[PDB]
């Protein structure tokens, strides 16, 4: 689900839709949401409803539209979680940091902004949310169970405002050597701190999700909470 009419030009004239929840008071900060392989999709809505009620605007880019406009997956469907994979696949990563860097551009000039943003993402927007650190648009970012994070370790000291990362200690996309990889390569910047959950998987604070764990995702949601007041006026 995108909001009508809401339209974000990237860099290279490109333009995509978006999800976006008003404050509940202005002035607000504003966080942009980095969707999962699946697109602006229930878990979406429900992350902009929660961000809204924490005292934040929220917007919700549709990352997917260089390729299908208003991709909305279920994660229940075997026949939508393949053409997720099929659509992660041919992802264009850095199209998909500059879309974003578009969409903090837009965040930054909304009626309501306070003049701070900062980015959560989660899986696909997880990995993002590294890359977009790295190039530091945002004032503050945070990626739960971003893939690939071992294989980015030399755009560590390039992060020049904080960022925090969740990771499920069972991922079976990130097994014991990439953990001890990023671990090690994340420590050497105290602009960065990586959590693990031990005993949670991959999609653990995915509602829905079997890989769900409520004491993991409460405290992860937790600390991401925490790590985003200070942008609160």
């Amino acid at each position: 689900m995108l909001t009508e009419g809401i339209s974000i030009q990237s860099y290279d004239g490109h333009t995509f839709g978006a999800l976006v929840g008003s404050p509940a008071k202005a002035p607000a900060p504003v966080i942009v949401i980095a969707h999962e392989i699946l697109g602006v999709n229930a878990f979406m809505r429900e992350t902009v409803s929660w961000l809204v009620d924490q005292g934040y605007a929220a917007v919700c880019p549709d990352l997917h539209a260089r390729q299908a406009p208003g991709t909305a997956l279920d994660p229940q469907d075997e026949a939508q979680r393949e053409q997720a994979y099929k659509l992660w696949q041919a992802f264009d990563m850095e199209a998909g940091v500059g879309d974003l860097e578009a969409a903090i551009r837009y965040a930054r000039h909304l009626p309501y902004s306070n003049g701070k943003v900062g980015l959560v993402g989660y899986s696909l927007g997880g990995a993002l949310a590294f890359l977009v650190a790295a190039k530091g648009c945002v004032d503050r970012a945070v990626g739960y169970c971003g893939v690939g994070l071992e294989k980015q370790l030399d755009k560590v000291p390039e992060v020049k405002h904080p960022a925090l990362f969740h990771m499920g200690g069972q991922d079976h996309f990130v097994p014991a050597p990439s953990r001890q990889l990023i671990t090690e390569g994340f420590g050497a910047n105290p602009l960065l701190q990586v959590h693990w959950y031990e005993g949670a998987g991959h999609s653990f604070a995915r509602t829905g999700s079997s890989d769900y764990v409520a004491s993991a995702a409460a405290l992860a949601n937790e600390r991401t909470l925490d790590f985003l007041a200070p942008l609160q006026s």
